[PDB]
C-alpha cells in the first residue's frame, strides 16, 4: 500500500508541479488578439500545459541574466506555434556540449551537459542560486516537465564549434543518444509536441483551443517584451512583439475598457545593492469602468500574481487618497515590471513570490509626480 | 556548473516545497487568543516552519479518512507545542510494522513502512489516488519535509502487538536504526524540534516567537475541530478545542469586529455521487464594520486561501444582491468547511485548489433561505 514512485512517474499524475493535468477555470486567463488587445479567456484550460509553454519562455528570458558569472548575450527569443508544436530558441552561448561527469556515473553511461539539463530532475545552474541573482529559474525542475509533457521533444543546441541534436520521447521515458557534428552556430532550441489528448484537449486541436492558446502563448510573449534587456527582440510565429515598454504593455490591457487613456508612468528605485541595480518600471490607468483592482506583473520574467510589491504600491497610493479625499484601489489597472532579488517563489509554478513587505519600505521610493497624479485622478472619480 | 541535486539538499534550499525559508510577510496571518478571539499577527514568520506543523495536523486529519480501503476509527487528534518541540499523536491504526521489500532493496538494509513514509521522498499511501479521495495527502512529501526541517525527530507508532520508535536527527541525516518491542497501544506520534534559528528565529523562542507560534498552532487545531468526523476531538496542548462547527468558528474569527452578530448558516449539498457524499458547511456574517470580503476555508482537511468554491458562493450571492438591490461581498466573513472530490492542489503547500468551475453549477445547491438572508442583510447596509 506504500508506494515509492520516480520523479517522472510522479510528474505525470500530480497537480503539485505544474498545476492540475486537466481543463480546470483559470481566473484571469488572458490572451491577445489582433492594433493589439488583451481579452479573457472564458474557457477552461489545463494548467499544466500553459507551463510547459511558460518554463521554457522564462528559460529563454533567464539567459542574458548573469549572475556572478560572465556576461551572455542574447538578441532574440522566438516563440513558434504551429500545428500543435511549440518552440522556443534564443542565441547567447549554448548549453555546453560536454560530457558531465556525475551523471555519467550515476547513468552508467555517457551523459552530456544539455541531457542533464532536460533529463535529470533537480539539475541545473541554479541550485546554489545566490540571493541576488535575478533568474526566475532556480530548482532544476522546469525543462524536465516540459519534457515529462510531450510525446516527443528535440533538443537543440551549438556552442560555435559543435552542434548537439537529441531526441526526448514519449513523456521522458525513451531518451535517445545525441547527434554531435561540427557547426558554427550558436544557440538554444527546444521544440515540442504537448501530450494534448492526455491533457483534456482534442487531438488535434480543435479550432478554438488552438485560437486560444495561440492567444495565451501570444500575450505571453508581449509581456517578455518589456522585461528583457534592450538587446532582446521577442518574436511570436516570426513577427516581432512590439509591446517593449509597460506603457505598451497598460495600454494593450485597456484598449477595448478604456481607450486613449492617461497612463501613469513611474521608475520605483531603490538607492541601496542590490535594489539599486534593479529600478522597477510602472505604468497605471484608472477608470470608473474598471469593476476591480488588477495588476499585470513580470517579476524576475516570471508573471506574478501575488506578492508585496503590489501592496506596496497599492497602500502607498491609498495613504494619499484619504489624506486628499477628506480635506480606493478599485479603479485601477496597474503594470509592474522588473527584477527584485531575494524573493522566494512559493512552489515550483511561481504563482506567489514572497518577501518581507518592509524589503520595499526600507529600501524603494515610489516618484511623487506618479503618486500625486494616480491621487487626483482616483479622488475625482470618488468625488 | 550544471549540478544534480538530491530531494533532502534541494529542499534545504529551496522555497517551492513548503515556501520561504525564512521570515517574510504572510498577509492574512492569524493565531487564536484567550471567549476564544482569533486576531491578526503581524509580524513576519516563516511559511515553511508554519507547513512543518501542518504537515503533521493534515496527515492527522487524513487518517479517519476512507478511499476505497477499510474503515478507520480516531477518536483524537493531539497536538502539543512546548520549549519549541511540536507534536503530532493520532489512534486509529498505526502505520504497518512490517517490512517493506523494495525500499529495503533500494536502500541495501532492512527498512520497515514507517521509514518509507518518514524518510522516502515521493512515497506513502496516496500515491495512486483516486480522484474522489478527500484526504488532502497526495504527493508523498508532507512528512519528509517535516523531518528535513527538524534538528531531531522521533517516529513512534503501534499496532495493537507491536511499538516502533525511531530517530530522524539531523535534518534527515542521521536516521537511526528503529527499536521495535510488543506493546497492546495502537497509535501514530510524531515528535520534533524544528530548526528554529536557521528558519530565523531565535534559540531558544523569543516570548513573542513563541506567542505568535502558539497562537498559530491553536487556531489551526480550533479549524480542524470544525472538519473532522463527530468522533474525533482535537486537544492543543491537552485543552479539547471547543470549535467543532462552523458556527462557532465563524464568531471566534468576529468576536473583536463584530460581537453579538447574526449568523447565516446553509448546509450545500449536491444529489450525484461523488459531491453528494460530502455536504459542505457554511456559517457567514455581514457587517459594515467588514473592510473586505474574507474567508476561511477548510477544504479536505487543508486551510484553502483560493479556489472556486468561493467564488461560487459570492456569484450566487451576488445575482440575487444585484437584483434585490434595483428594486456586494465586501462586507461578508464566511466560513466552509467540507470535503470535495476531485480537486487538485496547484502545488505541495496546496495554498489554492483547481476545479471547474461548472462542478458547482451542474452538482451544487445553495439554499435559498441562506441566499434570501444574506441578500436582505447586504441590502440593508447598501442603502
Ligand atoms: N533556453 C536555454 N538557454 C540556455 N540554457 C538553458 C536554457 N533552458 C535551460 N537552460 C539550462 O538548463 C538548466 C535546466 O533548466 P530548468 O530545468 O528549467 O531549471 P532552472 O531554469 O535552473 N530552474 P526551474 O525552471 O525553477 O526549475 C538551466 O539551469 C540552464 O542552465
Ligand atoms: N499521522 C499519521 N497516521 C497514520 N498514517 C500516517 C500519518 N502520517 C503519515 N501517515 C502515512 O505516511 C504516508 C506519508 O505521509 P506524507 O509524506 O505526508 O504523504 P501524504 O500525506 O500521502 N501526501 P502529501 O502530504 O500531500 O505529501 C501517508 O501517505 C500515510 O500513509
Ligand atoms: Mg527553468
Ligand atoms: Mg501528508
Amino acid at each position: 500500500a506504500f508506494e515509492i514512485s520516480d520523479f517522472k512517474e510522479h510528474a505525470k499524475k500530480k497537480s503539485m508541479w505544474a498545476g492540475a493535468l486537466n481543463k480546470v477555470t483559470i481566473s484571469g486567463l488572458m490572451g491577445v488578439f489582433t492594433d493589439l488587445m488583451a481579452l479573457p479567456i472564458h474557457r477552461d484550460h489545463c494548467p499544466a500545459l500553459l507551463k510547459i509553454f511558460d518554463e521554457l519562455i522564462v528559460n529563454a528570458t533567464d539567459h542574458e541574466r548573469a549572475c556572478h558569472s560572465k556576461t551572455k548575450k542574447v538578441t532574440y527569443i522566438k516563440i513558434s506555434f504551429d500545428k500543435g508544436v511549440f518552440s522556443c530558441e534564443n542565441d547567447g552561448p549554448g548549453i555546453p556540449i560536454a560530457k558531465h561527469e556525475q551523471a555519467s556515473l550515476i547513468a552508467k553511461r555517457d551523459v552530456y551537459v544539455p541531457e542533464v539539463a532536460s533529463c535529470f530532475f533537480l539539475a541545473g545552474t541554479n541550485i546554489n542560486k545566490a540571493k541576488d541573482c535575478i533568474k526566475g529559474g532556480t530548482n532544476g525542475v522546469g525543462l524536465k516537465l516540459a519534457m515529462v509533457h510531450s510525446q516527443w521533444a528535440i533538443l537543440t543546441t551549438a556552442d560555435g564549434a559543435q552542434k548537439y541534436v537529441q531526441q526526448i520521447n514519449q513523456r521522458l521515458d525513451i531518451i535517445e543518444p545525441p547527434t554531435i557534428t561540427p557547426s558554427r552556430e550558436m544557440f538554444t532550441r527546444i521544440e515540442l509536441m504537448p501530450v494534448y489528448q492526455e491533457l483534456g484537449y482534442a487531438e488535434p486541436l480543435s479550432e478554438t483551443e488552438q485560437a486560444d492558446l495561440s492567444a495565451w502563448i501570444y500575450l505571453r510573449a508581449c509581456q517578455c517584451a518589456a522585461y528583457v534587456g534592450k538587446g532582446t527582440t521577442i518574436y511570436y510565429n516570426d513577427k516581432p512583439c512590439r509591446t517593449g515598454s509597460v506603457m505598451a504593455l497598460a495600454k494593450m490591457y485597456t484598449l477595448l475598457s478604456a481607450p486613449n487613456s492617461t497612463i501613469h508612468t513611474a521608475t520605483i528605485k531603490a538607492d541601496a545593492k542590490p535594489y539599486s541595480l534593479h529600478p522597477l518600471q510602472v505604468a497605471a490607468v484608472v477608470s470608473p469602468k474598471f469593476k476591480k483592482f488588477e495588476h499585470v506583473s513580470i517579476i524576475n520574467g516570471v508573471n506574478c500574481v501575488k506578492g508585496e510589491h503590489v501592496t506596496f504600491l497599492k497602500k502607498t497610493i491609498n495613504e494619499m487618497v484619504i489624506k486628499k479625499f477628506q480635506q480606493s484601489c478599485s479603479n485601477i489597472f496597474v503594470v509592474i515590471v522588473g527584477s527584485i532579488p531575494g524573493i522566494e517563489w512559493t512552489g515550483q509554478r511561481k504563482d506567489e513570490l514572497s518577501i518581507a513587505e518592509n524589503v520595499f519600505k526600507t529600501h524603494y521610493s515610489i516618484p511623487s509626480s506618479f503618486l500625486t497624479s494616480m491621487t487626483r485622478s482616483i479622488v475625482d472619480i470618488l468625488l
